[PDB]
């Protein structure tokens, strides 16, 4: 460990006590931007590698979407010891999002509620940011093999979703290792942009198509077209809300198999939790420990319904190595953390990786890839 991490966690716990949540987030994004945040320079355990198709993760931990919506702070967040980051959700046109304050924490239950409503600087500006990250990456030893995914969304104003995605893909696809389609947020009407199997099916196919076109259109060899990490075309993921009945779930599984989607992110925030007293007057989706059991259960179901064919990215409610293993044995290949960072601070990646490494050894597993879906 380090004093650096120690000093910052005191600082962060202080901010947690006094300051508004969104103000804290921005301050830490700002420290990152300025590169005063601490680095995890440790070698990751080779027995904790993971992959989704031919996309390779130096470790099983990344930061979920909504954390660095505008890609202002990628180098620093990655250097906290994460293998990947999912920037966005982005929109073609920048939006203010809903009225502030729109992030509320509950320390006792280690949980968050939000109604940001896709605030972001918009596709063009964010693409400029990612471009600059990619150039920084070519000369930053700590960033090599690190993965940046991009989460893409419809504008609140907009009538048609596909058009919005196509635009995003056209602008930012060249710089992405994967694309995350989310139709799972709370906070855009209504309540969840539709994932109607026919709708979703239509959505997924349009996305792959746009990506394919970029490959066709460009005259360059892949080494100079894909200005990303993998040097190949961005994979396609879809992020699902956990607020669906068992039938809606089975119908979605078919669609993912039908379209041969590269992976699924399970899951987004939920609107089905009331136990939080602080949150009673509040609007939006809930994150953190209260989501943990719900989202795990959801991982299991979709793992079964897709016949284990389709790779899973786990979110959220994961704070410990134990929480991580529970997601992995349910059928998840990689894990994403949001809430843990707010709760546990700068050290989350370092701590969780150690915790998982120890736990993998004490359960007799040889490597991480052996534990994926081992509850069946
Ligand atoms: C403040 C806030 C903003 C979020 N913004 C997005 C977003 O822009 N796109 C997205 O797909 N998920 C977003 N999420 C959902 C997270 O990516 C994640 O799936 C969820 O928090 C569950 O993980 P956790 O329990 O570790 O927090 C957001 C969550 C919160 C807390
Ligand atoms: C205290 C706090 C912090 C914060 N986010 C935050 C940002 C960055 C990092 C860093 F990457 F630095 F770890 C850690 C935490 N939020 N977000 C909503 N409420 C928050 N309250
Ligand atoms: O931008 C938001 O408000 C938001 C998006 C999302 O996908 N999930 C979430 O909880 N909030």
């Amino acid at each position: 460990y380090n004093p650096e991490f120690f000093l910052y966690d005191i600082f962060l716990k202080f901010c947690l006590k006094y300051i508004d949540g969104e103000i804290c987030h921005d301050l830490f994004l700002l420290l990152g931007k300025y590169n005063i945040l601490p680095y995890d320079t440790s070698n990751d355990s080779i027995y904790a590698c993971t992959n989704i198709k031919h996309l390779d993760f130096i470790n099983p931990f990344g930061v979920a979407a909504g954390f660095d919506k505008n890609g202002v702070c990628i180098d620093s967040i990655l250097k906290l010891g994460f293998s990947f980051i999912e920037i966005g959700t982005i929109t073609p046109r920048g939006q203010t999002g809903n009225a502030k304050p729109r992030i509320f924490r509950d320390v006792e239950s280690r949980s968050i509620i939000n109604s940001c409503g896709f605030n972001n600087m918009g596709c063009d500006k964010v693409t400029e940011n990612l471009i600059l990250f990619r150039k920084r990456q070519e000369e930053d030893k700590l960033l090599s093999k690190h993965i940046v995914g991009v989460s893409i969304g419809k504008n609140k104003d907009t009538v048609n979703i596909v058009d919005d995605l196509k635009y995003c893909i056209n602008k930012i696809g060249r710089y992405a290792d994967y694309i995350a389609i989310n139709v799972s947020s709370p906070n855009t009407p209504g309540l969840r942009d539709n994932q109607e199997a026919g709708k979703l099916k239509n959505i997924i196919l349009s996305v792959k198509e746009e990506i394919d076109n970029l490959e066709k259109n460009n005259i360059m060899n892949d080494e100079f077209l894909w200005f990303n990490t993998t040097k190949k075309k961005p994979l396609v993921f879809v992020k699902l809300a956990p607020d669906l009945n068992q039938e809606q779930k089975k119908e979605i599984a078919d669609v993912l198999l039908e379209t041969n989607i590269d992976g699924m992110i399970i899951s987004n925030t939920t609107t089905q939790i009331n136990d939080i007293k602080s949150f009673e007057n509040k609007k939006g989706g809930v994150s953190g420990a209260k989501l943990k059991d719900i989202s795990t259960k959801f991982i299991c179901e979709m793992y079964n319904y897709t016949n284990k064919q389709i790779p899973i990215i786990a979110s959220g409610g994961i704070f410990s190595g134990l929480d991580a293993l529970e997601k992995i044995e349910a059928g998840a290949s990689v894990c994403q953390l949001y809430s843990c960072l707010v709760f546990n601070g700068m050290k989350s990646a370092v701590q969780i990786k150690r915790e998982l490494n120890h736990l993998l050894y004490q359960r007799g597993y040889y490597n991480l890839k052996e534990a994926i879906g081992r509850k069946h």
